[PDB]
């Protein structure tokens, strides 16, 4: 959802201040009605304050929406105060707000951000600028790459030298958690964005061939793989190429990182490095779909399992 | 029931402080032996302070009765200290007491304000003057209207550039809900006491047309229209008509707001248009139950079902 | 879901007789590896008997897959006997096997006449040839027209000399329960197939004005009315056409009862009529979303509300 | 345990009949001081009937013990009986007695047996001769092999032309389950002791190294694959090589079937083709532990990833 | 309780039969204004039948009594059936009627044998023969001792060839439960009346000082011990006094027998011996409290010690 | 445990402060992969901190681990509170860090230590001196005697002017409880370090042959009695003489208190006394399972016994 889902923009001594919404403002808004002259602008209700642009309504869950967010959890206010906690870490001029508040960002990557912040053992309970270097990640609003320190969270599975692995716990969640019950997800961030030895990379890729072997090891370009299942990599392809294509026509910069060639799948790295060269989705997903012959370090899994036997 | 239920009258510096009655003081006069001298007096519990007067033990539950209010719990505070807080706020003088103390008011009404006044997302519960106006509305000391921004509260379910309609939540009250399994009624408060332009009028009138085609709109001539069913718009008839009659007997000035006619239900716009001419209460039901030939906005249902079919 | 997800085939003295699934067998039916030479033909597990084709493994609900039905519940077994129970009161003959169990049947209508036939109330707990009559129509093996004594269904909310109005329960089915909480649906059937007087109709007409004035009156051409929600008029103009159209293609009869046209939506008895003389799904949609003019009877909101309100 | 722990045998006309135990009685036994020259004798309770050996105490669960099983539940009836039931199939003479009471047997078999006798579902229910097939085979009392028509049962998840897969549920166990709950193995048993196609074991071969790849398959020499942890691979080895050397010891003869070397895990194949040569543990084990060098059909793995894609 | 607290007698043929009371029929007693010409006659409630003599008042738990009977349990029933069982295997002549009613019994006792006539493993359930001859020793119409298999029943906690000692449940009773809690008491009945050699004897006197060392060995004459706590042996004095001094004066005989002097508790030995003698209530309790100093077998505590510590 | 389970050493001003472990970085370090080289090193975590070596990998409860401690409860961090409390009221120096690090300490002696400090009414919640000795005695630097004063706690079933006897709450403990339900051990410490009065041992010693005669008095010779199970003294027999041996192997200084003859169980006296001599393990265990002849006070079960009576 975009971020005046949960601010609305407010001027102090020209310099911008962000608030979050009340969610009895929202369900005020989610009954009113408004001008289509008025849909694009931020809705007030007389009892409980300002509520989101009343175009936003499908973001919402109601008694006839499922595909929004829970605005009336806790949660909700946690996530849009942490947003606003980043809003104004930045000083917003009156030229830019439209344009932050109009950035898409992931309500489940917020939600896992607060899930550290008030997390007495996590550093980003302890050091305001980490998460603020977080939360300024996750809004798009800071070009620095996601590592494990800065990263959203979830349930580690797997940390060596080089690389943390976390499960996606976004079954659990309040605000928008994932439906579908079969749902498994896992995330590797780099722990330093330095090159990695060898070693350290065979360890990695002995861990996903044994324990993930039945998952896909991708990446959206931005700087960390993802471990999904091979039955949801075409859905994932889709979103990455319309991201790619959705950013050529705005003209914002594509840097795309593809990452370790011996660590994502063979063929994603093909339709990656496909769609990195410009071809259309039909070439690219097509390579998603071929088996291709070669690979990187051979007979790990034999090490591993015959680990086990001891 | 009278304000003397929730509060008695204490003098300091030629000003009056009121203060609230501990329910095991009103629980120790429920059983006491009083004289019929003494039954319009307060009574003194030695135990608990001071208690009502005894004349007003059917106010209160008991083991017999039902029709009265559950002092006993929690919300009685609450309302008897959001009764006292007001009535501090005026500085009545000793030949006023006796009057304030004397007004009926409604319990629900001001249990209603308390659910707004504690809520944090409720700019009452920011504004003590915002609450104080609200709750000097309430028990009849002010000659302000009631608005959405001073309206008692509950659910809001259609809101628009002109109106607030709420749905009254008496079924859930802690002091005294309404009992009968079967209610409903809705409020339909003014955002500001402008004129009010025909088109947030006609969204007003299809929505009642479309989601409350069961309810009548009427008023009680304060200046809202209330929702409710058909089935009691004759009980309604009575308590309006019995109030005009009482404050023409006891000389209160009788100003009844007949509101929009493009609104109210036709017939009782004609019902208390008659009342307000002069007219005996036969004269005046007989019209509630009239059919009326003709009303103001036409295709209003229509338009409002076809834009659900797409 | 088609009768071969309930039943299979068994020969007897050249006549057919049909037996319900095991539900562990189509459970080891879904785990099973099978050539595509063999989806259309029934499964044989070796513990649990005879499992239906697999491919039909779509009908059935897995950790993958809510779009099916919850064949392990005992309902299942109750919807497959009363399946079963209908087939074998016919004789099958082998041309005809195959075409009967691919015949496609609402598992709710089967599951809501399993709920009659099992209450001791219902004349159908008492008739095994009404049961039996219910079923064959349900099953689309009998050209009779669903009735009030053959229907499928449901808590009844209005009744008179011609007409008895069910609310369809399909939220708390245990088979194949409809997902979303916010349905509503009801059916209008025929007591006899006789000529309906006018204040028969009007009696009708006027609960579904005051009582239903958020629903459309529609029909599928089966004998019936169905009372949905306008939001939802679409879609049924969609599976209407749907079935017109392949019914053309395969050359099956399409006798479409427009029924009443003063009790019909006018709009919906417009795109029926028009899809009863030929023309394409385009030119008939378009007559659901226009606003026509003009109906039948005037005044009867009036005099419901007026009946109320006394 | 042996057999002796739930029946006593009891003559009846030169005929053997076997009787359950009632658990009060074993909870007598347990109590009871028996001289060293009674241990293996039949104890006699006075108010149960008669009791299982002493020397058979450890085999039940007490304060003390929890190395035995729970024959206080309805469960140890249910074995009880089933093994009666089959022992009393057969005649037992005199000499043989001693000898069938005093073959140990595998609970947690005899409990999954049950959960099949009594489910209406399974053939086993219905087919008194296969149930006594099934029995025979488990107490050891029948040359013939498992098959899965004849298996212990569990949960089918995988089934093809020549083999059904089985989860092993042994923790849901009622008279002796499994207590880490760490705990799963898996069972594939042939549906017909035919020759198998290489199709056939392509795609049994095939679902283990996709869905079971952190799973060696070996077998204990019954006609039958068990998938098992990598991790207790050496456990198996163990027990599998003390029952070839007790029955090398004891004269029983040693059949040990190998079954296919394209499924079986190659190191175990290894092992046991070394034990069926004469070798000892250390020989044999040491093989378990190697990594060998290479296998029977190559890209399986790449076929079912590349199905998931799609 | 006597036994007229459970039965009344009814007379067919010249020979009487018992029926059990209603605890309605009890109720209504209860609340019965009686003359005291009729307290020992047997009272008669309209609706319910008829009900114990009103001097019995006492015998049954009332908002006011706790030292009587749960009379409206389902164990009152059964415990009055099973009285009534045992009268009518009798056929008391009229002379006898007021006799056998009058017998006074033990309710816990009683209670006991229906929890073994119920238990499908218990003999008692098997031998009509066996629960009569057990239930006529208890209720004191039949001169043959309680052994083992006639036992009132309970935990088994120790057997031996000669010996089995039972845990009293008094406290799980339904009927007349043991109100501390602080309660517990076993019992060791004879398996045979025969002669017992020492070795036998020795194990059991090992068994009591081992695990029951804090508890004495005494007997009430009746043929077997009880073993119960040593802070309540002055109680059992009097109790087993009381009844010899009665039986006494009554000229019922008085044969007490003093079981084995090596398992005896040395004092109560001497206690009863005294008794047994003739002596006063004053010589013979001061025994019990004397410390006498010498015992029959020496060094068992220490062997079972041993045997522990291996 | 070792000591390094819970805190980890930090530098400050050439002295040592140490630092409890998070419990989501000991969940960090049980999924990391680790060099060999690595496994005696501090872990980090880049989230939660600093990590226990991973070496120590099997003292934290796991899926697979049921034999360590359950360190993601409240009181893991107590525990790790109270010895970094006392490490910290010590300044270690640099050349100590490692082997105060290194000493193996009770978890079950520290929790219940913490039970004590966080109980209001124990002298340790208001002596913070009293705590600290306690504390330092528990993790063995110190070398004071553990007293009445400062034992670990439990409930105190016995006291007199010279013990407090102690019941060990193992069962119920959150940290590392035991898991046999059917464990029982019981202290006596002493209240003084002074000489005993002959009249005060013999009142520990009647108590313990009167209510703990099932149970051996032994001791590990550092200062307090152990009251524990005759089945278990082979057990202690072997970890006491496997500490006596690693200490002599180590030069650690082997002092040992053999407590009062007439109060230690006569055969450990024995076992221990040989020990202190020198006498290997089988020449020491052997004495454990003599019958010894020979005692201190005679008739004090008796004099308890004549006590209880009256
Ligand atoms: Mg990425
Ligand atoms: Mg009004
Ligand atoms: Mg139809
Ligand atoms: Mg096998
Ligand atoms: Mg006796
Ligand atoms: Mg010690």
């Amino acid at each position: 959802a975009e971020l005046a889902c949960f601010c609305y923009p407010h001027l102090e001594n020209d310099s911008y201040k962000f608030i979050p919404f009340n969610n009895l403002a929202i369900k005020a808004m989610l009954t009113a009605k408004v001008d289509k002259k008025d849909m694009d602008k931020f809705y007030d209700s007389i009892i409980y304050g300002i509520a989101p642009p009343p175009q936003f309504k499908k973001r919402y869950n109601t008694n006839d929406n499922s595909r929004g967010m829970n605005f009336e959890t806790i949660m909700f206010t946690k996530v849009a105060m942490l947003i606003c906690e980043a809003l104004n870490s930045l000083k917003v001029t009156q030229a830019n707000v439209s344009n932050v508040l109009s950035r898409v960002v992931s309500i489940r990557h917020l939600e896992n951000l607060v899930i550290r912040k008030e997390n007495p053992q996590d550093i980003l309970f302890h050091s305001k600028d980490l998460l603020l270097k977080s939360t300024l990640i996750a809004i798009g609003q800071s070009k620095e790459i996601e590592t494990t320190i800065t990263a959203e969270g979830g349930e580690i599975v797997f940390q060596n030298a080089a690389f943390t692995m976390w499960k996606l716990t976004y079954l659990e969640h309040q605000l928008m958690p994932i439906l579908d019950q079969n749902f498994i997800e896992y995330k590797v961030t780099l722990n330093e964005d330095k090159p990695i030895s060898d070693v350290h990379v065979k360890e990695l890729v002995a861990e996903l061939r044994w324990q993930y072997n039945k998952f896909a090891v991708i990446t959206h370009g931005k700087g960390h793989y993802r471990i999904v299942k091979y039955s949801s990599v075409a859905n994932h392809a889709d979103r990455v190429y319309a991201t790619f294509k959705s950013n050529v026509k705005t003209g914002v910069n594509n840097d795309f990182n593809l990452l370790d060639q011996r660590i994502i799948w063979q063929n994603w790295y093909a339709f990656t490095s496909s769609m990195k060269q410009g071809n259309t989705l039909d070439v690219c997903k097509r390579l998603l779909f071929q088996k291709m012959k070669p690979n990187p370090f051979k007979g790990l899994s034999t090490d591993r399992k015959m680990d086990e036997v001891s």
